[PDB]
């Protein structure tokens, strides 16, 4: 069972079976990241990694909960197998987390698509390694520790900012973030937090 396969059936499986994990992302998370069908996965995660890409995703998805009207399916579905490892907390920022594929990090972009996770959304459909994986059904949560994205850049607020220099921004404070991909977007760095 090669790691391309791995990558594509674990995430046909969180689809197949999106009705039950749903439900205990929501009402208990602890034994949906502990489910034993995330192994194969985290086999394929840099060991070194693994545990701060897991830190990293959980606290996104605690943020999800904690700030209502911010539910997003399709960020959950992608994210969700870096949660599977025991996490190791952190404070940095990641623009992507790899899976290693036969000596290859695939990048897997915490915003929007790439090759290993494209969601279309006139077909609802997703593809990962080229593979179709299933049918799926204003701020944001789940994209970086500690921040809330606002919308588009906001040139009052200033030069846009890395993802690695915010930790000098003040709490409540809003700011302009170069997100991936040559975006630029309006965040503010929270002052609520888990």
């Amino acid at each position: 069972n090669g790691p391309e396969s791995v990558l594509v059936n674990t995430y046909q499986w969180i689809i197949r079976n999106w009705e039950t994990v749903k439900i205990q992302w929501s009402q208990d998370p602890t034994m949906l990241y502990n489910k034993m069908e995330f192994e194969p996965f985290q086999s394929l995660v840099p060991k070194a990694a693994r545990g701060q890409y897991s830190g990293f995703v959980r606290t996104l998805f605690q943020q999800m909960r904690d700030v209502l009207g911010t539910f997003d399916t399709v960020q959950i579905i992608k994210l969700l197998p870096f949660a599977a490892a025991p996490p190791k907390q952190s404070r940095m920022q990641f623009s992507s987390l790899t899976v290693n594929v036969r000596g290859s990090g695939m990048r897997i972009l915490v915003r929007g698509n790439s090759p290993v996770f494209n969601y279309n959304k006139a077909t609802k459909r997703l593809t990962v390694l080229g593979k179709d994986a299933g049918a799926l059904t204003g701020v944001e949560s789940a994209v970086l520790r500690g921040f809330l994205i606002l919308g588009k850049e906001d040139k009052r607020y200033g030069p846009a900012l890395s993802i690695n220099e915010l930790s000098n921004l003040a709490k409540g404070e809003k700011a302009n973030v170069l997100i991936g991909q040559g975006d630029v977007v309006l965040v503010m760095k929270r002052k609520r937090d888990s």
